[PDB]
DNA sequence: CTAGCCTTGACC
DNA sequence: GGTCAAGGCTAG
């Protein structure tokens, strides 16, 4: 489906485990990459959509996790390029 | 911090 | 050589 899991913009491709937008992408990577920590300040349900999801880091990253973002696919080394082990899991994907 | 566009590079 | 998901860069 074109619609990313986690707030509903327009996916971009595979982004660490499954189909997200360009956004969510770039938001899980520099949270994983430098073990950031957010804090909710309401309940830590806050709904996320494509013009709420700057509101709330905390929930934003609960909700990548929660539909399935691999911290694993975040490399700690930070080699570029190339294709990681979830390379063929992509491929069952791009038949179901 | 955000998010669009850019560059890399192992796998095929 | 091409693909395409990694990481990198940078206005705003
Ligand atoms: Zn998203
Ligand atoms: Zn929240």
């Amino acid at each position: 489906e074109e619609l990313c899991p986690v707030c509903g913009d327009k996916v971009s491709g595979y982004h660490y485990g499954l189909l997200t937008c360009e956004s969510c992408k770039g938001f899980f990577k520099r949270t994983v990459q430098n073990n950031k920590r957010y804090t909710c300040i309401e309940n830590q349900n806050c709904q996320i959509d494509k013009t709420q999801r700057k509101r709330c880091p905390y929930c934003r990253f609960q909700k990548c996790l929660s539909v399935g973002m691999k911290l694993e696919a975040v490399r700690a080394d930070r080699m570029r390029g190339g294709r990681n082990k979830f390379g063929p899991m992509y491929k069952r994907d791009r038949a179901l």
